[PDB]
């Protein structure tokens, strides 16, 4: 409602890549945040191949995001809903998705930015931020359903946030290699099966985003995990992250931690700013 922004305040710089509804652009937004003359933004658009239904759904999803104020979830900044084209204006995440970011710190990487792979301190900070954002989503009664490094984003200051590979199935496409065994079985998704996928994200973080279950076909992964298999620990993985993975990969979903529980385990070794920005420490959790 008060989220409307004049189309004329958005300038578009360059393509960021295809999103679910259309091309996402990097841009600038004039006078969109009090105290900032100009804000780097991501700008979501919808293909002209969209049905009227998809255009209406594109805007309805932005409406849902108006209810979200969490430092560790990529936030909506504004909507262009009057006239066409329509634009959903998001916080810019200048280091892109977490999978591409991880692969770029591999020693072999052509786009290596000349810094070493993540430290233990950096990996625990990442884990806490992702879990804090997921805890927020869960309090808002949303099951993510698709947690994976590809759907986590990295900010200019390297904060990780929840953003917004697949086999066909009876209810839609399934991210088989990130799915809990009970989801492979009946196709139900819960915060507990989200906690499974969180463990896979920690595995991607500690493997610099190798492909989970490489060398296994989608059909074999589905049987391996349903039987009780799980990923092997990457070489020289810190014990502390290995212990998180083991919690996440309990076969019984009832024995997995909650996202608030993850942040509690990690809270004492975080950047000093974390209690200032986290959902965990906020009065919305107290």
């Amino acid at each position: 409602d008060e989220w409307e922004v004049s189309r004329e305040k958005i300038t578009l710089l360059r393509e960021l890549g295809q999103g679910s509804f259309g091309m996402v652009y990097e841009g600038n937004a004039r006078d969109i945040i009090k105290g900032e003359a100009e804000t780097r933004v991501a700008v979501k658009t919808v293909n002209e191949s969209a049905s009227l239904r998809e255009r209406i759904e594109f805007l309805n999803e932005a409406s849902v995001m108006k209810g979200f104020t969490c430092h560790h979830v990529v936030r909506l900044l504004g909507v262009v809903s009057k006239g066409q084209p329509t634009l959903v204006v998001m916080e810019l995440m200048a280091h892109g998705d977490l999978k591409s970011y991880l692969r770029s710190l591999r020693p072999e990487a052509e786009n290596n930015p000349g810094r070493p792979p993540p430290t233990l301190q950096e990996m625990i900070q990442m884990a806490a931020e992702i879990a804090d954002g997921m805890a927020y989503l869960n309090a808002k009664k949303f099951v993510h359903r698709d947690l994976a490094a590809r759907n986590c984003m990295v900010a200019h200051d390297f904060t990780v946030k929840i953003g917004d590979y697949y086999r066909k199935g009876g209810k839609g496409l399934l991210p088989v290699r990130w799915m809990a065994p009970e989801s492979l079985k009946d196709g139900v998704f819960t915060t507990s099966s989200d906690m499974w996928s969180f463990g896979v994200v920690l595995w991607e973080i500690t493997s610099l985003a190798e492909q989970p279950y490489q060398g296994l076909s989608n059909e074999q992964v589905l049987k391996f995990v349903m039987d009780g298999g799980y990923l092997d620990q990457p070489d020289n993985c810190p014990e502390r992250v290995t212990d998180l993975m083991r919690m996440c990969w309990q076969f019984n979903p009832k024995m997995r931690p909650t996202f608030l529980e993850i942040v509690n385990l990690l809270k004492d070794d975080l950047h000093p700013s974390f209690p200032e920005v986290s959902f965990f420490h906020s009065e919305e959790n107290k």
